[PDB]
């Protein structure tokens, strides 16, 4: 944590909201079409906005575990539900000591708008268990998450139609596998959609292909849709395309390692990788498979053979693209001036504070907002959810038919040409290309996740680029996204009676 | 209400049934394949029909509401469930003072067969609140519908697997939005499919695209599949096609305004529009998107600038196509002789009495039965229901695949032709037509509703036509449909053990 | 609120706990009699205590309500569940702007121990809606409490087997009547014990007789069982009995008005009555009937004809018995020295801060702790709960039999005496006393509440006086009660496996 700029997390995000609130407030009043045409529209609007911002529910939990050494310990744990204009709430579970109600109240709100950015029909939620996970044995961490699932389940803070958790900092597949198993074996025992109570699950447990990457893949697609738009690259003095760029990732977690993977593939170079014990550095480039193989073996990126330890801030590393994939409030009024990079891809949830945004705005530094960029996590989870509702491995019922249908479709183009060009004209083979033999049978689960994600990271980037052009926000994409989110979320409340009253 | 021919509504529809009962009774005994082959196939057919006819359940409600002026008023309200061979029951909620148990017992039965016509897997239900809706403020109407939802929910007359209401006379999106919200926030709180308890919902609440039109769109498709079949147009002395026809709609509601829009588009020309205060007239033609703009501004069609006020019965207006989109029992023994028109498109539920059919039959006037023609309402609702069960905006998971798949499919026809015609023969662009660029990504929700509706108005007309031919009913399409309905509904009961026993 | 001594409410009560924790900790280790006889008895004890004090659950609610002026307002509202070693949780709903999570987290904990004092089998809960109740119309307050009931019900914070609210500051019968009706008409629709979800209900809604008084009656019994124990009155230099005492109540609510009535009856004299706008005074005595009749007419005690607008603090009024029946943290490090009274009857929840206790301890001033004294509220509620479970007006099934049975019992003592004293001895009437003709039919609901309450305000004062003698706490009755509470609550956790594990 910084000290000059350590603003309250929930209020920080409220700040981003209130900015977007004013910018559409005019429009919201204008398409509102009611017979109370006045400032009655504006105060109805202002009221509905005042309903949106604050979380609807926060549950606070002091529950006992018995540690491995026979002793008793009390665990603090929270889960804020921000909005519910879309049931079920969505949002991850975070294991940290940083965990605090305001931090979960903040992340939950982010999940509300984050889903509105990428048109996932979930209300925002989040949750923290206030433990250093590296200080508990795996059997302790199991007892902890299972128990946390119960106490959440009993008070209605996890359920396939109510609230669907997912992984986050220091939680992953393993934790999610537990959360399902408790609720499948206990309270959700008769629930057919039980297993749909939580995403990020291991594939064998009902998870969806590529969800672990997903968030980092979406990070790729997000940087891409902009870095291939010279209208913005003209404003950063940078060339369109990944081919020649250099980047740096703070954090090497599920968002870091895979944001590094998907860029080091589709073009650019990794220069430096951070972690909560220090960074490594190499301007020549760092291979993600080597580094990961070194973090698996030795549990730290420090001392990488092919990369010098970097003395100094990872955020300040000279590069093209800065990807904070760590915790929040990392780039602040004091170090934001020194960032000597040109694209900020917020992988992490709110890693940049509003005072860093004003510096980055001035310094013509493009911050790709947290709302849009890591929405790949929720999006693939949103798929994982529909998978557990449709109870089928995607693609299975149809494969051998949009297959045979295609081969018959092709055989029509063929017979029709032969039918016209007689025998003499020859026989005219109509045959799938190489990049159509791989789709000849249609959508597999792998593919849907990719294109389904690819679509809406591309789809929702335009919706932002539209709005940044429209209201003339330029490189203030963060306000551009909150403008879209605030509008979509409002769209529900307005056409609803707003409350059962 | 007429005086000479005001038959009991439920018995009226029973009349239509009993007619269809006899006509298939032979067939039903015929494919019955049991070894009790006698005329006790007949009596267990005659028993199963006797089970179908009468409603299974009717709930009668005297519930208090406090009005706006602090005072108390008791509200009468009914919901008959006709059959349940398909759970969940389906059928709308009607707000009128005409509302009476017989009238709801009648409409409910209609919904049973109506769904059997267009192969929607719902049992028939309906409901009335016995209020003049203009005489209550919107806040009164809210507390009325919400309370009515409760008392229906508690006694098991609304639930996604039990009974799914929808709009009807003097109810629409707004009411449906309330019905969902109460049951979502109250009794259905844990129900994942809660919002699937009621159709006609606003799009933002889980509704489906085009449901408000839908019923009137289906009215278009219904008239079409017949008016484009000279085999019937030879029998009316009329030319195939919409291009030159003139019509008149009694009622300007959801069924009227949209039956007018979809015909005034796809050809014919509105001559006169009725309402519960009088009709307007103009042989030259009436534009729906002037008249609607006049009804929105001024709350009445009367005094339309481009149409004088018409001087007599709207049903008697000289025209080609008469579309009653009002309440029931409108064309009777007494005014049926003077209907000066050639095609009767029953948009409303049972607007023509059996004695009017006897005249229209004689007078070679084609009545397109209520069962078939307005089944667009239930059909799109049936879609709205599946949408709330599948929890996805249709088309989303696949768009960028049957897109990329098609572009690759095309690229196969291309490469294969080039692969045969060398560099000699050029490069052969294979490129979607204009029409096909709009489908290149596949089914959106807009499209599915259209084609999904278009298909079954077209699949079910040509189940009626090839029963009216079969048992030689000619222009008695009403008996033709009830013959289909009675058969499909039978089939369930026959293959079932018929009851818990 | 004071400034010098305004300690955190939760932590304040934790302070009272930690005191009691140490004092029994030895005993708890002592009768523990496990294999692991060590300081492992002590650390499993210290662990179980660490599980007890922190609340198990807190739910935080921002829910909207339409105000009367059509506008929207968001309502903050919380409900902490402290412990659950006894389901269902019990504890009131408080309407104030003082409402804050720490204040509800504090009161909830108090309810845990308060029930343990008077052997009510409920875990501690509490709840606040953060509104000034003056500032909302009754129709607003209805749509506020009903909505608050829903959001509490949905997340599992009200239910006959889960959590049973009750009235508190600025809530009473009316609010409780609403809470029942919503949950009876909505979520608890099929619940047979639905109306047992909340106590303090109006008699007609399932309430129990004397519950409104109850808390103030118990305040009488509590002062009594001590003021009639010269062993403590020798230590205050005061005479045993009520006959000659004088007393002052801060607050005139349900706890004030009825603590004043029950003492002004059974002996002593009211000298001064406080309220959030000032106090009245009269050393000669104040009649509760006249005052109440003044407050009903004029909505304030100020300007009482037979009593003097008192300059200065009500708490400092010269008297024998000071009854704070207001909000908490009223007697602090700064005004506690000035209290020139001798018995402090904590009617309100925690009206005295731990630094005031130190002074009062020194100044030999007997503080009758909040745990014990106002436990009449929960006790009669606990009865109201059992009444809604037994679904009978108490006494009904038996009246005409312990009646006829006693008249026959009497007739046996008679016939047996006559049988021995022949005719030479007369006829010997055996006849109930006047004080037995009123019990001749046995327990009515009125009586059970009285004696059922009377008993356990005795039976539990005894258990405190036992323990204050035992561990030699003298006039530290507060620590004496927490000692008893901590012990009873512990014996559940000890004999339990302590958790899901
Ligand atoms: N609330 C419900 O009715 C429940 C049903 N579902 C289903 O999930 C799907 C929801 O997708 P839709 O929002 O209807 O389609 P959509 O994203 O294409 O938007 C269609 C309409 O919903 C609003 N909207 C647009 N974007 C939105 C966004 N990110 N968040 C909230 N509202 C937005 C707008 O009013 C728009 O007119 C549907 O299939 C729904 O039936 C899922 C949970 C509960
Ligand atoms: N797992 C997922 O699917 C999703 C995670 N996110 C978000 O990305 C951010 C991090 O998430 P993950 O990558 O999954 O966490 P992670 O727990 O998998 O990885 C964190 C690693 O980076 C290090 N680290 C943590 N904080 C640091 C800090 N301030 N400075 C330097 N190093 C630090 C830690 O040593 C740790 O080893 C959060 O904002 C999270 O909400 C984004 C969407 C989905
Ligand atoms: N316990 C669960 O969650 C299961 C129920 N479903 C639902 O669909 C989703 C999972 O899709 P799948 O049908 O599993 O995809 P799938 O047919 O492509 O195979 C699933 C994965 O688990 C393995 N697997 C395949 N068949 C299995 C079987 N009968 N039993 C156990 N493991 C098997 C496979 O090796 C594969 O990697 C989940 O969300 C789930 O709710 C279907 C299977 C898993
Ligand atoms: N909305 C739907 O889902 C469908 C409705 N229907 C039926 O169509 C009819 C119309 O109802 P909706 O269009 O749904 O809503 P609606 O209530 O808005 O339509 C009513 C229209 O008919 C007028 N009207 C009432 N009584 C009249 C009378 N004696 N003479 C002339 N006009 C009169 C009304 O003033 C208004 O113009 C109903 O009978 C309904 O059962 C049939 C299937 C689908
Ligand atoms: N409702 C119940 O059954 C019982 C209530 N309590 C506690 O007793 C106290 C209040 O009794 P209530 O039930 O609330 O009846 P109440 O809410 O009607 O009493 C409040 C009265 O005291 C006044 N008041 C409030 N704050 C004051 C302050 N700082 N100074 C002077 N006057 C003030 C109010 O204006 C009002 O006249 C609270 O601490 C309550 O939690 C505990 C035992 C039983
Ligand atoms: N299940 C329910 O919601 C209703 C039935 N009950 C149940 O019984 C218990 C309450 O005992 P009670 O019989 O009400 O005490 P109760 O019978 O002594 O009522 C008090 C007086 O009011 C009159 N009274 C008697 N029964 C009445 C009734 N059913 N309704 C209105 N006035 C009546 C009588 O003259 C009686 O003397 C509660 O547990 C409750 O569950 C009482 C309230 C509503
Ligand atoms: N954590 C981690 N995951 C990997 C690594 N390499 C591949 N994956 C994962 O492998 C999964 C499936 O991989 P593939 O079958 O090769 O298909 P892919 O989706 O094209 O592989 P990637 O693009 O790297 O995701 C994806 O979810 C990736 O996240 C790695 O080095 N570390
Ligand atoms: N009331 C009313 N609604 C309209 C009108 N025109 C379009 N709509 C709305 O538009 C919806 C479908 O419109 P489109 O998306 O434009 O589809 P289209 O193929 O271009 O043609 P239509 O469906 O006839 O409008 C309808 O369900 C209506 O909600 C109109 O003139 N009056
Ligand atoms: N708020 C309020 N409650 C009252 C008042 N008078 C009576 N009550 C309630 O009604 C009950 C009936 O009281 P009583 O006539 O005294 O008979 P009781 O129940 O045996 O009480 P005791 O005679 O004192 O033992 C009381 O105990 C109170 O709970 C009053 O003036 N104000
Ligand atoms: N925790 C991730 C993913 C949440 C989810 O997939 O539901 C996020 O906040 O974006
Ligand atoms: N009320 C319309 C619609 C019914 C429905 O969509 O459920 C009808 O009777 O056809
Ligand atoms: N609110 C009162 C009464 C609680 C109850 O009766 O449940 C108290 O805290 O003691």
């Amino acid at each position: 944590a910084d000290r000059e700029d350590d603003p309250n997390f929930f209020k920080m995000v409220e700040g981003f909201f209130d900015r977007g609130a004013s910018i559409v407030e005019d429009k919201l009043v204008e398409d509102l079409k009611t017979r109370e045409t006045e400032e009655q529209k504006r105060n109805r609007v202002r009221g509905i906005l005042r309903i949106i911002k604050p979380c609807n529910h926060v549950l606070s939990l002091s529950f006992p575990i018995r540690r491995d050494d026979g002793s008793w310990e009390v665990i603090e744990g929270y889960r804020a539900q921000h909005s519910q204009h879309r049931t079920p709430c969505k949002g991850g579970i975070r294991y940290s000591t940083d965990v605090s109600v305001d931090e979960v109240k903040a992340l939950a709100s982010l999940m509300t708008y984050k889903c509105a950015v990428v048109d996932v029909p979930f209300g925002g939620a989040k949750a923290g268990v206030k433990i250093n996970p590296k200080n508990y044995t795996d059997n302790e961490l199991e007892k902890i998450t299972r128990r946390f699932t119960m106490e959440l389940a009993k008070k209605g803070f996890i359920g396939p139609g109510v609230d669907v958790p997912a992984p986050d900092m220091s939680t992953g597949e393993r934790e999610m596998s537990w959360i399902a198993d408790t609720y499948a074996s206990t309270i959700g025992h008769y629930d057919i959609n039980a297993h749909a109570c939580v995403t990020g699950k291991p594939i064998s447990q009902g998870g969806i292909h590529g969800r672990i990457s997903a968030t980092g893949r979406g990070v790729f697609h997000g940087i891409e849709n902009f870095i291939n738009e010279a209208s913005y690259m003209s404003i950063l003095g940078m060339t369109p395309g990944f081919g020649d760029k250099t980047f740096a990732v703070q954090g090497f977690g599920n968002v870091g390692l895979h944001s590094m993977r998907y860029l080091h593939r589709f073009g650019a170079k990794c220069v430096a990788v951070g972690e909560s014990d220090g960074s490594i550095w190499n301007p020549d480039g760092i291979d993600p498979k080597e580094l990961e193989d070194f973090k698996l073996q030795h549990g730290t990126i420090l001392g990488f053979p092919k990369a010098k330890i970097y003395e100094g801030s990872i955020l300040e590393v000279d590069c093209d693209i800065l990807i904070p994939a760590a915790s929040e409030k990392q780039l602040t009024k004091s170090n934001a001036p020194r960032v000597k990079a040109k694209i900020i891809a917020e992988g992490a949830n709110g890693p940049t504070t509003p005072e860093a945004d004003k510096i980055f705005l001035e310094r013509n530094i493009m911050v790709i907002p947290d709302l849009y960029l890591n929405a790949g996590g929720v999006t693939v989870s949103y798929f994982e959810w529909l998978k557990n509702l449709n109870h089928v491995s995607y693609g299975r019922l149809t494969f051998k038919y949009e297959r045979d249908s295609n081969y018959h479709l092709l055989m029509s183009v063929q017979e029709s040409l032969e039918r016209k060009f007689g025998k003499h004209g020859g026989t005219i083979p109509i045959v799938p290309t190489a990049e159509f033999q791989d789709r000849i049978s249609g959508a597999s689960e792998k593919d849907i996740v990719h294109s389904g994600l690819a679509y809406t990271m591309e789809r929702s980037a335009r919706q932002i680029m539209r709005t940044a052009m429209k209201y003339n926000l330029g490189l203030d994409l963060r306000t551009a996204a909150y403008v879209n989110a605030i509008e979509k979320v409002f769209r529900v409340y307005n056409e609803a009676g707003v409350t059962f009253t």
